[PDB]
């Protein structure tokens, strides 16, 4: 559109620009091509965000081409070193889109940024673990080619002083330890442990929880169905349409998680939403004095505020996993949401509720406070769910 496509890159540039975007995407459906440099070119040197979804959505459209892919590469290369936040996940994104375009360069791109990052192991450190994350997601089969020096490189930039390095490290950790599973554990027991002997609380915690979580994943499918939350005998029509290491240092992760859990109380929210999320995974490995150390913190959290969430969920979690122990604090966590719903955050509370049901005549009882808090569309799925299982 020469003019009115300057234009519109302009509009996007300076809700609006999504809408813009994704016009710009079904329009490159249908649909020069040095024009199309130009104005990338144009959006890019002006801001960041437009000229990255322009980029990203040509890329994914238009499809991967030889001059596309180089024209492009120097851009993203550019963008890598120096950027602002959001953007540089914005960036993270378009990288991953490219690397499951499917292309010749393809592999080559994801070896030269797998070595960057591995260089790199803070504009820098971010961007090359979001990088990393991406690629471990989309392309399991290169990044398994540098494995040692992954571990090597991470184990310790890891326990550096920062929290968003931490946080994608952990993702990171997880996605290349699922990866080995499914087909290296010494070591990253050893550093894990290392470490562990207020920064290097959770990310101990966290290592063991992946060997523990990956051991066992029957505590991640409850967890994660939560977050998430015809017929064979039909006749077809007559015209058819056209178309081990895991388990026995699992103890030891136990062991030093519930000393972490009873010690970093309330030291340095982050930690405590850490300590929230991974203890209930442990206990449902193993649930005594690993249970009360749980619940202790479970209990405290429950009761705070800005964690209400993650406690409870953790705390449905320990019902689940713990039958007949369990039922000795059931007065306490009635007490606790009976106290919580009058206020009506609580869609939580629900979710926990169903969990627990996941039974006795006290919830006949119980159905009035629940239904008199109001409509949403959690209790609706909450009270489907217990009708079908109870």
């Amino acid at each position: 559109s020469n003019v009115s496509v300057l234009q519109q890159f302009a509009s996007g540039l300076k809700r609006a620009k999504a809408a813009k975007e994704l016009q710009h995407y079904v329009t490159m459906e249908l649909r020069s091509t040095r024009f199309y440099d130009q104005l990338n070119h144009h959006i890019f040197e002006l801001e960041r965000k437009g000229g990255i979804l322009a980029i990203a959505s040509l890329i994914g459209v238009e499809g991967g081409n030889a001059t596309r892919i180089g024209r492009f590469a120097n851009y993203l290369r550019n963008l890598l070193p120096s950027n602002d936040p959001v953007v540089m996940e914005m960036a993270s994104k378009a990288i991953g889109r490219l690397a499951m375009a499917g292309d010749t360069f393809t592999a080559e791109y994801v070896e030269f940024e797998v070595k960057r990052a591995l260089e790199w192991l803070e504009g820098r450190r971010h961007a090359a673990v979001l990088v990393l994350r991406e690629l471990a997601i989309s392309v399991p089969t290169f990044f398994f080619q540098q494995v040692q020096p992954f571990f090597d490189n991470i184990f310790v930039a890891v326990w550096d002083p920062k929290q968003a390095i931490r946080e994608g490290a952990v993702a990171a950790l997880r996605a290349c330890l699922i990866l080995t599973t499914q087909r290296w554990y010494r070591h990253t027991f050893e550093e894990a442990e290392k470490g562990f002997d207020d920064d290097r609380i959770h990310g101990a915690l966290l290592i063991l929880n992946e060997l523990v979580r990956i051991s066992s994943m029957e505590g991640e499918r409850l967890r994660e169905e939560m977050e998430e939350i015809m017929g064979f005998g039909t006749k077809p029509r007559h015209i058819t349409p056209f178309t081990l290491v895991e388990s026995r240092c699992c103890r030891d992760l136990m062991e030093e998680k519930f000393d972490q859990v009873c010690q970093w109380v309330l030291k340095c929210s982050l930690i405590q939403m850490t300590i929230l999320n991974l203890l209930p995974r442990l206990a449902a490995f193993r649930p005594t004095q690993y249970l009360q150390d749980t619940m202790n913190h479970v209990l405290s959290c429950v009761k705070k505020e800005k964690e209400r969430t993650a406690a409870f969920q953790a705390l449905g979690l320990l019902s689940v996993a713990v039958r007949s122990e369990f039922k000795v604090y059931l007065p306490r966590v009635l007490d606790i949401i009976r106290a919580a719903l009058p206020p009506k955050v609580d869609a939580t509370v629900f979710t926990c509720i169903s969990m627990l049901a996941r039974i006795q005549q006290d919830i006949k009882e119980l159905l009035e406070p629940m239904l008199a808090v109001g409509l949403s569309p959690a209790l609706t799925a909450v009270l489907y769910d217990l009708s079908r299982q109870i």
